[PDB]
């Protein structure tokens, strides 16, 4: 590791993960051995892969999530490297595996059986939080997990911010992508809240409109509350209480939506981060997404 | 180091482990209770099961360099495996797999990628000093150049006396044709439940009756049979069985037929007779399939 800039990275906090993926003509029968048609080892995990997109679009980005030891780690720090993201503050556990997912795709009918990750590493926590110098970065955006333990790590961030004159204060952004009651009181805490369809859905709000009304009450004074619904593109919604909303670019044929969502809230951030207007972000969140959709994985998202 | 060793010449894979409470359902989503990292392939999880027996062991398959091998050579060097014999490839990458072992029953259901990887050929084995090794397993796989390697070696035990001749065996584990030219080479011949049910056997006993025109004059051909143990017939027409030695909770199956195997090869090597190679072979890999992995069985 060398000599950052001051306020010049944007940190990505949450998952990195193996995504084992084998494609196979036929589902196996249990206790079967059958011969799969290609397989692909890929980093995955919704922070990791807006750290990924964050570098593809010129932004210098680091990463934060546990890892163990090992060639699993190994693959993903390569993989992360390889992609330019800065692992420095990466918390090395001693107990736990490094998260590792078995994902059977059947060509045929193209269903996906997956077989997730233990739960045997402990996730960041807010000592692990309070041991990084938070000068370096200028915007830290958490994906919402072990809650109780980001609240800390959040509040840790306003008590830096409270120090700091306009220029130098280091702006916030929360993802609640899972509909957990645990990661519901995060919503409070960010100058940009990220919530999914999924976690929208479940709430009993069936549009991003409908979503955004229902929940901006949660968000601090202040904060945007932003939420995307896939081929009906994204909107958003600050404290002026004006609906803003932006269509979808679709692809000309839609080859994979896995990390759609990571790329619109890394390119949202990134729109954000450059000065650009919360209807500019929501517009380029939707281009760099929509044309991440009519490729495989993320080289030619520019 | 003369007459010494036991070669086993076959596939090494790296099997990503996920360890499962049952197995999953076709398009739903699951959580695994652990996972692990296991250097598989038959002809190499029978070294494992060599090595913990006390016996000298050497592996021969193809491999590319990379991290992939870089691991599976330093698992090899922990499990005390000889591993000078490998065929060092310019193309292709290390063969992987995903294993889901499920908990409740210990079964494994195995999704391997076969790389661009050329298997080890009869120009490869022909440079091999075969003083080295008392027993030569051959994984089949590559049928019409194993025939060669195989040829080879009666070559040299022919130059040979009975003392110092080198003992072969052969597994016929896939149902393919090509791989059923081998059955008439070796002096043992491990034929699977899989293969056996192939070809319309519903048991070992129907397996070994049906089967024993194909292999060499004085070859003692061998069926394990999971629950139901093994069976073996030899030149004298006499049908040798064993029972299964069944854990009490059943946890993993993965490498039981391998273990099985290393363990047959073992005791006929030791000098003890076929009725007692085939419980010992049952008695390890009914140990096994009670135990995450290969340690523990000694
Ligand atoms: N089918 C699609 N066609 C065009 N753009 C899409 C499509 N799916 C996703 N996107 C883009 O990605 C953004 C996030 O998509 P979304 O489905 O909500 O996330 P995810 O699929 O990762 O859960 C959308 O706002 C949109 O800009
Ligand atoms: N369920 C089981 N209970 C007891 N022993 C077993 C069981 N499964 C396998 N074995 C032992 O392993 C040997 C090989 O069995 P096999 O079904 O071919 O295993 P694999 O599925 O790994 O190929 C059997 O002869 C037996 O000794
Ligand atoms: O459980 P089995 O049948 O004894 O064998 C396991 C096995 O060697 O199969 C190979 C694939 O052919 C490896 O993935 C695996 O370790």
């Amino acid at each position: 590791s060398g000599l950052v800039p001051r306020g010049s990275q944007i940190l990505c906090v949450g998952l990195v993960v193996l995504d084992v993926i084998s494609l196979v003509d036929k589902y196996p029968k249990e206790d079967s051995e059958i011969r799969c048609l290609s397989q692909r080892w890929q980093r995955g995990g919704n922070a990791s892969n807006s750290c990924t997109v964050l570098s593809l679009l010129g932004a210098p980005c680091a990463f934060m999530g546990s890892m163990a030891p090992g060639h699993v780690a190994d693959f993903l720090v390569a993989d992360f490297r390889r992609r330019g993201v800065d692992v420095s503050q990466v918390a090395w556990q001693s107990k736990g595996d490094t998260p590792s997912s078995c994902c059977i795709i059947n060509n045929s009918n193209g269903n996906r059986t997956i077989v997730l990750h233990d739960t045997s590493l402990p996730d960041v926590s807010a000592t692990d939080f309070e041991k990084v110098d938070l000068t370096q970065f200028k915007w830290i955006h958490i994906e919402g997990r072990n809650a109780s333990e980001q609240v800390k790590m959040l509040q840790r961030i306003d008590a830096h911010n409270t120090r700091q004159p306009p220029e130098q204060k280091i702006r916030v952004s929360v993802e609640v992508e899972k509909p957990r009651e645990e990661l519901f009181q995060l919503f409070g805490y960010g100058d940009v809240v990220f919530v999914s369809k999924d976690v929208a859905k479940h709430l009993g709000f069936q549009s991003a409109e409908e979503a955004l009304r229902g929940l901006y009450g949660r968000v601090r004074k202040g904060a945007v509350l932003v939420c995307a619904w896939a081929e009906e593109g994204a909107d958003a919604l600050g404290p002026d209480g004006k609906l803003l909303h932006s269509d979808a670019f679709p692809p000309p044929r839609v080859v994979d939506t896995l990390g759609a969502g990571d790329t619109f809230n890394a390119s949202v951030i990134f729109s954000l981060s450059q000065g650009r207007s919360v209807q500019e972000a929501l517009r380029f969140g939707c281009q760099v997404a929509g044309k991440k959709c009519g490729l495989q994985g993320f080289d030619g998202i520019v």
